[PDB]
């Protein structure tokens, strides 16, 4: 049908179709007259697996024979979504595939919406993550992703009269054709138990241990027939484990429970012991996976010239001192040998500067259930602060700030300062990230060893977040500027000599236009909710979070309903606001901000006088697979997070590829976006972080605007009063004292900038032409934010590696 | 190589060897380079399945338009053992698949070795169970195998300091190949709640729900193309159960250990939740599996002529107040026509006499757990007793003894009562057996009922335990009068011909050397004993019971050691006392068993005056592939069972086949094996049952043999004073106890007997023409002992159904 999906040759869909009758039969056990949807998918999946062996088994053989160096991202979270369609998109199969299936009376579309999303992650970390390897195999590179095998993902989340219900999310219920299991590489992982000191050095002995067992998944690269691993490790209890006789078999449980589920949070640390466990089983497995890999080629002065390990955030920072364990304990090296070959393997990445979301471990819980890495933390503190002292003499300050070990009320592991003492590179994600923990988190450190800090601007992958679910705007670029921006996207930037063009201005808005009824359509399918597709698309995607600022869209909409009634027959351009996300179970203002949003909904949707010119949706379980859905459908998209707090953002990048203009603070990538394509294409208000500062330094006192804002007062007394909430008059009051008394993330100061803004956009929306043009500025300028570009990046500049391009043979 | 085992036709082996490399590379994502054995196993496994699919798949089709009355097998029990093997056998695969791995550098055996059993059972009763779904396939019956997916099987069992330690049979840790997963018919199961009633009828209300999802293995006929179903059910915990968040899921595990493991008992019972629990489960998913096939062909009145339902013993006897609460609260029948419906399809075997086997669950349980099914129970029980009130009246101990109510401490229901007045038929496992339910525990209903009670004399299958274990003697046999007996046991009869004939007599003791050697072998290998391949084989081979009297064993190898120190230098016929089986976990005494046999071997096998006169080996974890190793080599079978205990034994009737001679009593069916073979052919000892009734009467006295036979109280003398316990004087003084104080089973009372019948064996063993001629006369008349003759019983005098050998076609 369309150019980018391939070529349906006559032999390739004739083997296609053979393969698939040959699975259905042999490996499902159905004939055609038995045979349900489910089963299809199925048959699909293994006739498109089966096409990635040869590869996989070839490339692992290949870096077998060639010992390059390995890099190994170690994540406790890796958010994949669906895969049947990205490997099609990766092995150019996709049109042969959909040709196969219609012959066989089959939609291919209706198939892959059966699959079931591997929600392995909270949101953007997992995502980049995800991106991450789909990048490295693209670039060649010899890369491993490591993580955990997650019974259970991401809830499931259900809305129920206007709440947030959480439903466990049984991805693996069917199967998952995508992994191998591979129980003959289980390895041991030891807890608790107590340190001997001998003559001939430390011992952990009398420890618990659990096994575990490792599932591989392939990762193909887009065309090159490179297919790297993702290993997740399961946990298992061993035989002999607690040996009445049937109360110690169903004790396993216990053991077992460390791969059972998903920690829901998103930039927010609990220090549970459960996420202990799940964070050092990761390390541990892995590093005696890496050592083993490396041995199969004691000569560790050449570790770090073929191993390195790249910390996503300080989750997995337990690697530091377990290296150092396994090099001084088992390997018998001297703690400075074994020092300098940990720093030269690894490098820590930071996501985050909120404190509520940096971990700092209770000593108690890591004396308990790790003992020999805590002597080895105090260790490393001494030795460090030693270096501190002697370069900042009787800076007695400096030494209590620098400190790994936290003092107080309890003594907590500060892990972050753990990753920058045993790292030689910390990087954060996007440059005013970079530069603000350079300036106040982590300043001290900066001054101590300048050049161990890096930036590294986050990236999203070309072939899931466009190739994939926007085939109609790969198409038409592809047209003009033929196919090779897949796998560069820089070469974007010749759409630039198109913005005149008519022919492509029409077609640029008509790919919008037929994404839009899509998405409309499969709104009244699956949720029974109708809405205006000539309406503007406004959408904010993410996870619920204050930082984010939903409540400040929120006090947008309630604007623009007040202004309708009050002017009801002056015309204003119709909207459909769409907000989405899942809130964190234990976070009450989270799960409120949700009930606000259904609750507007309810009095906005269903005024007559209103009519389609406004509708409020909350679209409901946010999760990779709808992304792919809501974002090629946008025409606007909500990037507001108070300056200073959003690290990157990666759904800001998803929505420039994708055709929307961007609305937002000057705070994480935006500001990086708003620099490719021109700041007169894109819609920036409010504080700067310098504004931020200036304001906290005086003292935010939100009484002043609802003081001086007519509008915004109205607003506050609907909230109180009982307007959204007419049987619980008193419902939202916690939102109202918050936003009134003790918001750290300052709503109101933005709110006048920000519904000045607005206007502009719909302004702007009235003239489809002059619309058109700056998102083809837009769309032009977003080849910077490819994750092949960020990993190159990290593998010239941290990693010691170079690229390549080139091919393997088929 | 052997013609029982099949052709290697030139086409078949290159097949064969093409679709094994396609599985090694495609399904097990491996090359040549990096597999291992296993691997090597898998590939095999993978591709001999494949050719059971498509008669599968036809089978069920063929069910389908034929619509035949079905017959729903349902056991907690299910003990298969490895099916790659049988499976070939059973397709006439052996040799080409010998040929094949032969040609790709492989040994087949060796591949075999590595295939984990499938343990779901204990012993007897399970192995039944299995052997019937064979005969079942092999006679064209439309039948279906219903159970648990247990998690964990019956522990394996590891010796150490001669103790028994137990350790989880992990047997699905590297997959199923056998099994398909059927998500899509999966089934809820309720627990708890409350009954309320309604103007129309009662209502099951505010349930706990588990899902039941089943899993099926295919059931292969010999050679005859049909392939039948096991479909076992396995636990799993709806999606919004418990639905802070993260104990939510973890308790999950709460559902799901329900089919966590199965309760290691043998012919005792315990009232246990859990157990209970795994019980109604069980009967929950089948009868509603049973139903939805049915109305997929409400008139009830049809439902006993397209469905039997046979109960192996009453551990699914909740299926008769089940069958009950489905008909009558949710099709609404009205109570009689229900229960004509109910005892119409219901049919129940008895296996055991033994009162501490029996079960029966107390009522507070029942009404907690199953709270509508105790209310269907009672009012069983109130019309039951109304009729036996009618037909003796005022016989008011009669209605105290027949009650399916027991009275007292704590009420218990009786389950085989309810049993017995639920079902249309009710049979015991030998004609000993069943007499004796007719005369003692039974008689009341046998006297209000008589037509109900029959026999079905077991058997086992003569592919597991003659062609697999055995193919030199199978193919010794088949030289002379063909391969039909395969199918056809009674024609071994035809051997009769050959009791006289030299060549028969050489080659049927050479088979038996060649086994002895191999097995000898085996143990050096695995387990570093030496053994003396040239003495008589004397084993006894089942799970340790006070019933089976291993210790009247033990008494003769202590008898038999003391004659040898007493007189050195006089010649006594060698021979190897082989004992093994597994002890419930809890059951003291059986574990203390153990132990003597193992310290009876500590000091007999290093005693340099004995020599290789006398050795005494514990074998360690007997389970379903050790007795296909055993067996063959045996020379002598022990079946030593108080007469009036062994409800019929199986082992006995294995060991028959493969060419040992029995010592035993007139117990179980040992009575019909010496009237097929004559008395003259079987070393017959002890006891019968009438003399165990005589000695009751008057009253056991151990003491008495105690001080009349010198032989015994030298040995008694030996155990109480230290001499195999020289370390722990006192170990064995609860042994000693039992036997002077408390024993039930009468060891002392045929010792005598016992000693002078094995005087008779050893010299009947000097002169090995006369052993094998005895031998032939045994393995001649074992045809009676086939599987395939019970299975015929049981479709003509209880299903209604007719067996077939017609073959389906490919
Ligand atoms: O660079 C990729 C993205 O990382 C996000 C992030 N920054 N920190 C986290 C984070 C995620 C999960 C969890 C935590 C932090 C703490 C925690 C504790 C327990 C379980 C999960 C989590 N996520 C940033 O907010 C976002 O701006 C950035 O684009
Ligand atoms: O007909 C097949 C065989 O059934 C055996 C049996 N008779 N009862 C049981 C039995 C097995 C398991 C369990 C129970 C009884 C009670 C129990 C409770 C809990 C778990 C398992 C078990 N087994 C008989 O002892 C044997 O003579 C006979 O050849
Ligand atoms: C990209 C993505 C995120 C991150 O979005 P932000 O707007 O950067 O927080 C979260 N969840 C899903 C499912 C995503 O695809
Ligand atoms: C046949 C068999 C049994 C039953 O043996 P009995 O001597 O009848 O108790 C028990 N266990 C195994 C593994 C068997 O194969």
């Amino acid at each position: 049908q369309i150019s980018v999906r391939g070529l349906a040759g006559v032999e390739n869909v004739t083997e296609l179709k053979k393969n698939f009758n040959r699975h259905l039969h042999f490996t499902l056990v159905k004939d055609r007259n038995v045979a349900t949807p489910r089963d299809y998918y199925f048959a699909l999946a293994h006739t498109v697996r089966d096409h990635l062996v040869g590869r996989w088994i070839r490339t692992q053989q290949h870096y077998y024979e060639k010992d390059p160096k390995r890099i190994y991202y170690l994540s406790l979270e890796f958010y994949m979504g669906r895969t049947l369609q990205n490997t099609m998109v990766n092995l150019a199969l996709e049109n042969a595939c959909d040709e196969a299936t219609y012959q066989l009376g089959l939609d291919m579309e209706e198939l892959e919406e059966i699959e079931e999303d591997a929600g392995l992650g909270n949101g953007g970390l997992g995502r980049l993550a995800a991106c991450f390897l789909d990048s490295m195999a693209t670039l060649g590179l010899a890369a491993y992703g490591y993580g955990i095998r997650y019974e259970f993902g991401i809830f499931n989340q259900k809305i129920c009269g206007g709440w947030q219900m959480e439903e466990a999310d049984d991805w693996l219920r069917y199967g998952n054709p995508w992994e191998k299991a591979r129980p003959e590489f289980t390895l041991p992982v030891h807890f608790y138990g107590r340190v001997e000191h001998t003559s001939q050095g430390a011992k952990w002995v009398d420890t618990q241990v659990v096994l575990a067992m490792p599932y591989d998944t392939p990762v193909p690269g887009y065309r090159n027939n490179v297919v790297n691993t993702m290993r997740l490790w399961s946990a298992k209890a061993p035989n002999d484990f607690n040996l009445g006789y049937i109360q110690a078999v169903l004790d396993r449980n216990l053991a077992e429970n460390i791969s059972r589920v998903l920690y829901p949070n998103d930039n927010f640390f609990e220090g549970k012991e459960l996420r202990l466990k799940q964070e050092y089983f990761v390390v541990a497995a892995t590093l005696q996976d890496i050592i083993r890999r490396f041995k199969s080629s004691t000569n560790f002065d050449a570790f770090p010239d073929k191993v390195a390990i790249q910390l996503n955030d300080t989750h997995p920072s337990l690697a530091i001192p377990e290296l150092m364990r396994v090099l001084v304990d088992l390997e018998r090296l001297d703690w400075d040998k074994a020092w300098e070959v940990t720093v030269k393997t690894c490098a820590y990445t930071n996501h985050t500067v909120l404190p509520e979301a940096l971990e700092r471990w209770p000593v108690h819980l890591l004396e308990t259930l790790l003992p020999r890495h805590l002597q080895i933390i105090y260790e490393i503190n001494q030795r460090f602060l030693n270096r501190v002292a002697a370069a900042f003499p009787g800076d007695v300050d400096r030494l209590r700030r620098m400190s790994l070990v936290e003092e107080g009320a309890v003594k907590r592991i500060n892990m972050a300062h753990l990753c920058i003492a045993g790292s030689h590179a910390v990087n954060g994600v996007a440059r005013i990230h970079s530069e603000i923990l350079k300036k106040t988190i982590f300043k001290d450190f900066y001054e101590l060893e300048p050049h161990k800090f890096q930036n590294k601007t986050n990236g999203i992958t070309p072939r899931r977040w466009l190739v994939l679910c926007n085939p109609g705007l790969a198409e038409i670029i592809a047209e003009r500027i033929g196919e090779e921006y897949i796998s560069d996207l820089d070469q974007l930037r010749k759409l630039l000599s198109y913005v005149d063009d008519e022919a492509f201005i029409r077609d640029v808005a008509k790919v919008k236009q037929e994404n839009k009824l899509k998405f409309a359509a499969y709104l009244e399918r699956e949720y029974k909710v109708h809405i205006n597709p000539n309406s503007l698309f406004d959408v904010q995607v993410k996870r619920i979070h204050e930082y984010k600022r939903q409540l400040l869209n929120c006090l947008h909409v309630i604007t623009l309903y007040n202004r309708i009634k009050k002017e009801p027959n002056k015309f204003v351009v119709p909207r459909t606001v769409m907000i989405g996300g899942k809130a964190a179970p234990g976070y009450h203002m989270a799960k409120m901000i949700i009930k606000l949003i259904t609750a507007i909904g309810d009095v906005v949707n269903h005024d007559p006088v209103v009519g389609d010119r406004l509708r409020v949706i909350f679209l409901e379980n946010y999760r990779v697979s709808l992304a792919e859905k809501v974002i090629p459908a946008a025409d606007l998209s909500e990037q507001i997070s108070t300056a200073g707090t959003e690290a990157s953002g990666t759904g800001n990048m998803k929505f420039m590829l994708n055709g929307a203009l961007t609305i937002g603070t000057m705070d994480g990538a935006n500001v990086e976006m708003a620099e490719e394509a021109g700041e007169e294409n894109f819609f920036i208000f409010g504080m700067r972080v310098e504004d931020v500062d200036r304001l906290d330094q005086r003292g935010y006192n939100a009484q002043e605007y609802y003081d001086r804002i007519p509008e915004l007062r109205q607003i506050i007394e609907q909230l109180s009063s009982g307007f959204f909430s007419p049987k619980q008059p008193d419902l939202f009051k916690d939102i109202v004292n918050m936003l009134m008394h003790h918001d750290r993330f300052k709503v109101f100061a933005d709110y006048e900038e920000y519904v000045k803004c607005q206007e502009r956009v719909s302004a702007l929306y009235k003239n489809p032409r002059e619309w058109t043009r700056m998102v083809i500025r837009n769309i032009a300028t977003s080849g910077k934010f490819s994750s092949d570009r960020t990993i190159a990046q990290y593998a010239r500049e941290i990693w010691g590696v170079e690229p390549s391009r080139q091919r393997l043979p088929a």
